[PDB]
């Protein structure tokens, strides 16, 4: 088996705190080669995302851009997002409108202030995100909101998420799947529901739908370098 690796720059903060703007990651492409009975005839196989994997894929609405999000919903999952508690409920194999009772273990730790403050430009009275800043927890920044952080465990995968405590999704702008109420989705076969870890700063599947497997590029495996300026402490695994 011969895997192909591709590095990727992280220019946006939608996967914070897991991936920060300036991180440079390594991605293992899903498509790989295998040597036929030994040997000749290099054959091409394709792996698939596991729940919780951080995945690079071609943005469905404009395949020319590569997005990076977490695959929280797998083919067949009934995914529900509570915009108030900002928590996911996932029910594997509940894809036939049946009243399912099974449920993937999804648990959350207590909300705590994160290291980041999100600032906004005061454009003539209104607001527009101007960036994210790491700010000591005992300090404040004007026109900035301290983000909250907690751990989300999807089945047996635990990772962090950041929430903007003064914000709430407008469910009315979600992508609404035929036959489903707002904020509930049933992942189609061979497709995926993607969500960014910076939950209130992520234009993901909630807004535009599923990612077809054909659009998948690969799985993030490491932070190879990071610059904000060198941040060598971030090189290593993604957690
Ligand atoms: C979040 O920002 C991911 C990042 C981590 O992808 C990178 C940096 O490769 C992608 N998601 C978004 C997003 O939700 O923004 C949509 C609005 C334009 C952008 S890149």
């Amino acid at each position: 088996r011969s895997f192909i690796y591709e590095p990727f720059q992280i220019p946006s903060g939608s996967m914070m705190p897991t991936l920060l703007i300036g991180d440079f990651i390594l991605v293992e492409k899903f498509a790989y080669g295998i040597k036929d009975p030994i040997y000749q005839k290099t054959l091409i196989e394709t792996g698939h995302p596991k729940r919780g994997d951080i995945v690079v894929f071609k943005y469905p609405e404009d395949p020319k851009l590569d997005y990076i999000k977490r695959a929280v919903g797998l083919p067949g999952d009934k995914v529900t997002y509570d915009p108030v508690s900002k928590e996911l409920t996932i029910q594997p194999g509940c894809s036939s409108g049946q009243a399912c009772e099974n449920a993937l273990p999804v648990t959350y730790s207590n909300v705590e202030p994160s290291d980041f403050v999100q600032t906004f430009s005061r454009r003539n009275g209104g607001e527009a995100t101007s960036g994210f800043f790491e700010v000591p927890k005992n300090e404040t920044k004007e026109n900035g909101i301290r983000l909250s952080e907690r751990k989300e465990t999807l089945g047996d995968v635990t990772h962090r998420i950041l929430t903007v405590p003064i914000a709430q999704d407008q469910v009315g702008m979600y992508y609404q799947q035929p036959g489903q109420q707002l904020a509930t989705w049933i992942v189609p076969p061979g497709q995926y529901f993607m969500m960014g870890d910076n939950r209130d700063n992520s234009a993901d599947s909630r807004y535009w739908g599923f990612v077809p497997e054909a659009n998948l590029v690969g799985r993030a495996t490491a932070i190879w370098m990071s610059f904000d300026g060198l941040r060598l402490s971030r090189i290593g695994g993604i957690h």
